[PDB]
């Protein structure tokens, strides 16, 4: 686990920053799709004439789509030739965002942006950009006084989704994991950049886990050994393949996302097959209907106290990049493992 | 003026929009819409640069497309450039290639000359000519063409099992659709529809020009500024369609279902409807939709009087205010809603 981080402390995940072609569009489907609300915006109306926002929330799990508002636009519509739709910012909720950006610069980390404050009638947050794998970048949000609804700059939606209300709750919690692509060989190196620059650690296809000291964040780095190189290929370089969405309860989770509309991978019934008679001779019993996980193409995985639920939605786009995770767990900690062979 | 002598425009055959995400604008224009997925064209049929969703409502076909691939010349500048949006109006015709010979006679740009592509299901002649700013007429003659659309589109890849819980919109088929240009530029982009595909001037009753095909079966108003079309054209980067309007049978079930799907359209101030109920007092047309209700759904309303029209915008259907849509009901009437700006 190493030293405990004197200074400074990554909380949580804070939101996650989508740069994409069409941010009302992208928010209408994340809404209606995968069962987020509308929680803020910002553009024309609110003064914001470069960028648009579309905030969008479920449980925890904030999103974020953005869009240029004029032509032209070098830095967000390079992206967007190069990468299709995909995410650009994972931000953290911290405690002493000075100290960790003062620590991560000493290590070797490039600060996109130098730690600054903004403020409303509703209190003071303060920011910082760094830069990690590909064109992925964090941002480090430490709220001082806010006692607003997102953050400041940022007025309620705009719009109104009439229909949101009519679609069954999906409960998805907060996020669990957010899996990066690197190209080949490059996996030590973008692991290695938490290590060194935020003080993370190693917690736990080629695979490495960093996280958080109190391994509150967690962040899979995978490099090809390909499933991975077909995401670099059709990305470009380096990026965020899927990000993990947790719920205390799969099967009501799944039935209202299929309700909605959202597709999921194929599971064959010979994978019940096998799982069923595994687990007959085994410490672990699963809790959730074995019939309705079958029925539903939800995953399992286990060890000797605990099982994972997992399932995997259909790519967010059509080039072969971003995808989905819904995952329960039951003391479980690994990700999936058994299942990846199936 | 004069019949031409050979080729028919005889209707609008479909709208390509080239778009950051064609999975996700498909999803769009279904869910809140109310389109359905007709047909597909990605890398599992062997297109391997180009994906394109392809959805459809009574007679309108959008065909949503995305690049595949990092680094899309053409593609990825026209979309850093005009943000989503109409790339191809597709006129389905009789003898492409004579009016592919006239057009290239009078000096028009063909942007692809006439090729066929056939399917198991038949062959079906196209070719490309370059209209206003960065848009293309596609051409599309069928020769008895069987398939669910056109020669090497397969089935829609896949579902959305929400679709058929939401309620019919109704919507039939495209009315018009309008192109903003730049200062000056009106009298250009709409001569080019007169001498290079003759079309004539469509008369009926910001400054615009109606262009239509001989049968007046297709409708194209070409609009300069005087400002919303100077608008337009900062944030589209130049010239395009500005608006598509679709024609429903019954616009009162069509808005409710619309609605009911959560899509959104412009405001009304509740004045406008006194003013509407008084000025039809003494007026010679009569609405036969119920007034209340359409004062309920925001729906506008013209009336020469021998016909009238009911009428009704979207919101924008991205965050650049360039495109949105229109839904038009005509009763004996011609015009596109003239008197409501002033109303
Ligand atoms: C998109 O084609 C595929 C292939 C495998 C998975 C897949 C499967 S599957 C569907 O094939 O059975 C099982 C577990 C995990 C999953 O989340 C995993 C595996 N390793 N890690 C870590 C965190 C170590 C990268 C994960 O997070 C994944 C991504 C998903 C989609
Ligand atoms: C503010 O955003 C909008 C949206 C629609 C209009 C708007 C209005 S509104 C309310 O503002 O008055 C009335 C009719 C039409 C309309 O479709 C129209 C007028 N001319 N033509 C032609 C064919 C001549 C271009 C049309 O197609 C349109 C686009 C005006 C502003
Ligand atoms: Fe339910
Ligand atoms: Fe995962
Ligand atoms: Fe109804
Ligand atoms: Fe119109």
């Amino acid at each position: 686990k190493g030293p405990k981080p004197e200074r400074g402390r990554f909380l949580h995940f804070h939101s996650v920053t989508f740069w994409v072609g069409n941010a009302k569009q992208a928010a209408s489907f994340y809404c209606n799709k995968m069962g987020f609300e509308p929680l803020a915006y910002k553009g024309l109306e609110t003064g914001s004439r470069e960028v648009v926002s579309h905030v969008i929330k479920q449980g925890k799990i904030v999103f974020v789509l953005c869009s240029a508002l004029n032509p032209w636009n070098k830095e967000m519509g390079d992206h967007l030739v190069k990468h299709g739709d995909g995410v650009k910012d994972i931000a953290f909720e911290v405690e002493d965002c000075e100290h960790i950006v003062q620590k991560a610069r000493e290590r070797g980390a490039k600060i996109v942006r130098e730690p600054w404050v903004e403020e409303d009638k509703f209190g003071k947050v303060k920011f910082a950009v760094l830069q990690t794998y590909g064109d992925t970048t964090h941002t480090l949000v430490e709220k001082i006084n806010y006692t607003g609804r997102f953050l400041p700059g940022f007025e309620a939606p705009t719009y109104k989704d009439t229909l949101l209300p009519k679609l069954p709750s999906c409960n998805l919690e907060i996020i669990d994991h957010i899996v990066g692509n690197q190209p080949d060989q490059e996996m030590e190196s973008a692991s290695e950049w938490y290590l060194k620059n935020l003080q993370f650690h190693r917690f736990w296809l080629r695979s490495i886990v960093v996280a958080n000291y109190e391994e509150s964040i967690k962040m899979p780095i995978n490099e090809p050994a390909s499933q991975i190189q077909e995401y670099v290929d059709y990305n470009g370089g380096a990026g965020v393949q899927h990000i993990a969405l947790r719920t205390e309860d799969i099967i009501t989770t799944i039935r209202h996302l299929r309700e909605r509309g959202m597709e999921f991978l194929a599971v064959p019934s010979s994978y019940y097959r096998l799982l069923r008679e595994n687990l007959k001779t085994s410490k672990i019993q699963v809790k959730e209907n074995m019939d309705v996980l079958e029925e539903l193409k939800i995953l399992v995985d286990y060890d000797e106290k605990g099982y994972l639920l997992q399932i995997f939605t259909k790519p967010m786009q059509d080039r072969p990049t971003l995808f989905l995770e819904v995952i329960q767990r039951h003391n479980h900690q690994g990700f999936g493992a058994g299942n990846f062979n199936s």
